[PDB]
């Protein structure tokens, strides 16, 4: 019940010199065809001209005068050609209050499908969706190429794109586009054995069912430790709950994958624009997860995160430097599946700070993903001090997963 209205490609207003620049080694840790995408929801207010299209286009140009690589040898890079940034405005016969709590069920008309079979550099790298409803509310669906930038950089871009629409100046440190700070050493000397690069522990006794279910949970009972970060304890609990709810045989290896922003532990320049996301991979058998205390799992995840010191991160970069190709090491879409698990945390991220001049977001959230195996941590826009756990799991296991509440 959604249909396209307009499809535009936006140039910057200024020149923005478009010399192609170098992608990092961590940027090459994704498939050549992948968009990470989420949606921003805005409810209508008493103000006239709620998200006018022309104002947003002439604000998008004033935003692209800084972030020009969004419009644009044997190694991946797409030149800043300044030819266009896809912006498709749609129309829906819907009421935003009928959504209720925004379960991201796969009715993907809030975003478009892209085709890079015609060319990997033919179409641009990011797409925005401005879909307007019957109630006057609007959904803004963002879809970004992971090679170009991570969630932090695209979030900073959307915050600049917010401040330059509300008549305010640029948000913080202006974006830095030279990724030479994430370059390998000279010479490259790895010093550790990296399990973030070894293949995931698949090949278990096969699964009878394949259909999955998504569930988004509220947990207002964070304020208890039954003897570490909040994230480490919570991730240990989620991981133990999943490994118990799956009923896998003891001796089956499970592997938790955790994104980790390497801007702080390393010395990255401010406004660094690109992927600075490493991986924290603690491995353990499902038995010793289910047959030991929560202390075991939380210590395992804490050792998985605390290993990522400066030496280990630079050694990982040098290990990537030693490789033939790096995109052959990028696991995904099959690493996601059981017995493996992802857990992220958007609680610390400023995902609600984008205010275009019409108010804050009622709800932003992920949409349309390779679903199973990925647990997310979100903040509640009700700001009751509560926290959301958005997980996807096979149906046989989602009902078992209710022991997350059992401390
Ligand atoms: O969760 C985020 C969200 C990104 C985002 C934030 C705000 C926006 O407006 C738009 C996108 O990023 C991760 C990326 C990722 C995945 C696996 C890894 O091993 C390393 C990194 C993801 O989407 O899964």
């Amino acid at each position: 019940k959604i249909e396209v209205k307009d499809s535009t490609m936006i140039k910057p207003s200024a020149e923005t010199p478009g010399g192609s620049l170098w992608l990092s080694n961590l940027d090459l840790l994704s498939p050549a065809n992948y968009h990470t995408l989420s949606v921003h929801f805005y409810s209508h207010d008493g103000s006239d001209n709620f998200f006018d299209a022309a104002g947003l286009k002439e604000s998008l140009s004033r935003a692209l005068v800084e972030f020009y690589p969004y419009a644009g040898g044997n190694r991946l890079e797409i030149d800043c050609n300044n030819e266009g940034l896809l912006l498709v405005e749609a129309e829906c016969d819907g009421a935003l209050d009928e959504l209720g709590d925004f379960a991201p069920r796969p009715e993907l008309n809030l975003i478009p499908k892209v085709d890079y079979s015609r060319g990997i550099s033919t179409y641009p790298l990011m797409v925005f969706q401005l879909t307007r409803f019957k109630c006057g509310g609007v959904a803004l669906g963002v879809a970004n190429e992971h090679h170009l930038s991570d969630g932090v950089a695209a979030l900073h871009f959307i915050n600049t794109w917010a401040h330059l629409s509300r008549g305010a100046p640029a948000p913080t440190p202006l974006p830095h586009f030279d990724r030479s700070s994430l370059s390998a050493r000279n010479p490259p000397q790895p010093q550790f054995s990296h399990a973030e690069y070894q293949p995931p522990p698949t090949l278990e006794n096969p699964l009878p069912h394949t259909d999955i279910a998504h569930s988004r949970f509220k947990l207002t009972r964070d304020q208890l430790n039954s003897l570490y970060s909040t994230f480490e304890v919570l991730a240990g609990h989620i991981w133990r709950s999943v490994c118990i709810a799956r009923g896998l045989p003891e001796g089956q290896e499970t592997k938790l994958h955790i994104p980790f922003d390497g801007r702080g532990r390393l010395q990255l320049p401010p406004g660094f624009f690109g992927n600075a996301i490493f991986f924290a991979t603690p491995i353990a058998t499902c038995g010793e997860i289910e047959s030991n205390s929560l202390n075991y799992a939380v210590r395992r995840v804490s050792d998985g995160v605390s290993r990522l010191d400066e030496d280990y991160l630079r050694s990982s970069i040098d290990f990537l430097e030693l490789q033939e190709d790096i995109s052959k090491l990028a696991q995904g879409a099959h690493s996601f599946r059981c017995p493996n698990l992802w857990v992220i945390s958007w609680v610390w991220l400023p995902i609600y700070e984008p205010d275009f001049g019409w108010g804050k977001a009622v709800y932003m959230g992920p949409w349309a993903a390779p679903f199973e195996g990925k647990s997310y941590l979100l903040p509640n826009p009700e700001k009751d001090g509560s926290l959301f756990v958005s997980i996807t799991l096979h149906k046989q296991h989602m009902e078992r997963f209710e022991k997350l509440f059992y401390e």
